[PDB]
C-alpha cells in the first residue's frame, strides 16, 4: 500500500521527499507518494467523510495543538516514535515537530549605516529608517516581536496583548513590506528593498554564502515550528507511525535541517550535521530566546486570523 506524505511544496517539500521519503522506501519498500500542499479544510473533510487521503501531513505547530484535542488526528505511537531523542517543546499525544526555526533580525550591513539588533530597534524607524520586512501570514512571531519591542518581558508575555501588538505595528505600517515565503525574504534583503526584518534563521546562511554582506542577531530570537501528525482514520496508520519515526531520526532530520537551513527536532542531528552548520543553529542562541506558545496561539488562530487580515489591508474599508 503506498503512503502519502502533504506538505507545503517548494523546496521544504523536496527536501522532505529526498531524506524521508526516499529513505522510508529504499529502508521498508513502501512506496512514499508526494501530495499538498498542506490544507487544514482537506485534512477536516478528508476525516470526516472517513476517506483519509493523507497519511502524514507536516502542519504548523499551532494548528497540530489544535487539532489534536479536536479529535482529526491519530494518536501517535511513542513505541515505534521515540520521544526521548526529540525536542520535548514540539511533542503531543498528536503530534512531534517536523522542523523548527526562529525569527531573527536578519540585516544587509553595506546597505545602511547601522544594523538593529532588537525587536525594540526593529521597530524604531526614527533611529533605523526604512522598510522593514515581516512575514505575511497570520502565524507565530510578528506579534510577539511586537510586543516584545513595546518592552513587554518574555516571562510576561502571554495571552498576548492584541491591542497593544497591532498599536506598535501601527507605528511602522507605512514602512513594512511583507515577505509571504522564504526566497522573497532573501531576494528583499539582499536587493536592500527591505535592508533589515525578521526572518528565518536560515536564509540569512544563503544570503551569506551568496556575498551579500549580512548581520543577524539573535537578541529575543523567537522560536516556533512545524509539526507531523497522522489524520484519523488513515488507511495506513502502521506505516505512518514508522515514516514519522524515519523522519524524526537524528540522521533523517540532520538532512532535511543540512538541505533546508531548518532547525533539526531531534536532540542528536547536530554532532552528526557539518559543524560550521551546527554552530548556525538556533539551540546555540537559547541566551534571550522566546518559544513561541503553540498552546496560546492553539487557542486564538483563527480568531487572530481574521483580525490580521482585516488590519493588514492597505486601505481602510468598511468590510460591510
Amino acid at each position: 500500500n503506498d503512503l502519502v506524505f502533504s506538505s507545503w511544496g517548494g523546496t521544504t517539500q523536496d527536501a522532505q521527499k529526498a531524506a524521508w521519503a526516499e529513505k522510508f522506501m529504499v529502508e521498508t519498500g513502501i512506496n512514499v507518494l508526494q501530495d499538498g500542499p498542506t490544507d487544514y479544510g482537506k485534512l477536516k473533510a478528508m476525516v470526516e467523510a472517513n476517506g483519509v487521503t493523507w497519511d502524514v501531513v507536516d502542519v504548523e505547530g499551532d494548528y497540530a495543538a489544535q487539532a489534536g484535542p479536536k479529535g482529526l488526528l491519530e494518536k501517535l505511537d511513542f513505541s515505534v516514535i521515540d520521544k526521548t531523542k526529540l525536542d520535548p517543546r514540539f511533542v503531543t499525544d498528536y503530534s512531534v515537530g517536523s522542523f523548527y526555526y526562529s525569527f531573527v533580525i536578519g540585516c544587509n550591513v553595506d546597505s545602511v549605516s547601522a544594523c538593529p539588533k532588537s525587536w525594540a530597534d526593529l521597530f524604531d524607524t526614527a533611529k533605523f529608517p526604512g522598510k522593514r520586512t515581516f512575514y505575511k501570514w497570520s502565524a507565530p512571531g510578528v506579534i510577539e516581536a511586537a510586543l516584545l519591542a513595546d518592552g513587554v518581558t518574555a516571562d510576561k508575555l502571554y495571552p498576548l496583548d492584541l491591542d497593544r501588538a497591532f498599536k506598535k505595528l501601527d507605528t511602522i505600517k507605512s514602512d513594512i513590506i511583507w515577505w509571504s515565503g522564504g526566497a522573497q525574504s532573501q531576494q528583499l534583503i539582499a536587493s536592500a528593498e527591505a535592508p533589515f526584518g525578521s526572518v528565518w534563521n536560515g536564509r540569512m546562511t544563503a544570503l551569506e554564502q551568496s556575498g551579500v554582506k549580512v548581520e543577524t542577531s539573535w537578541a529575543q530570537n523567537i522560536t516556533a515550528a512545524d509539526s507531523l501528525v497522522v489524520p484519523k482514520g488513515t488507511k495506513n496508520k502502521d506505516a505512518a507511525m514508522k515514516f514519522i519515526a524515519l523522519a524524526t531520526s537524528a540522521q533523517a532530520q540532520a538532512d532535511m535541517a543540512t538541505a533546508t537551513g531548518y532547525a533539526p527536532v531531534n536532540i542528536e542531528s547536530a554532532k552528526l550535521m557539518d559543524p560550521k552548520i551546527a554552530k548556525s543553529l538556533p539551540d546555540q542562541q537559547t541566551e534571550s530566546q522566546v518559544n513561541a506558545d503553540m498552546n496560546y496561539w492553539a487557542q486564538h488562530r483563527d480568531e487572530i486570523g481574521e483580525r490580521w487580515y482585516a488590519w493588514q489591508a492597505k486601505h481602510h474599508h468598511h468590510h460591510h
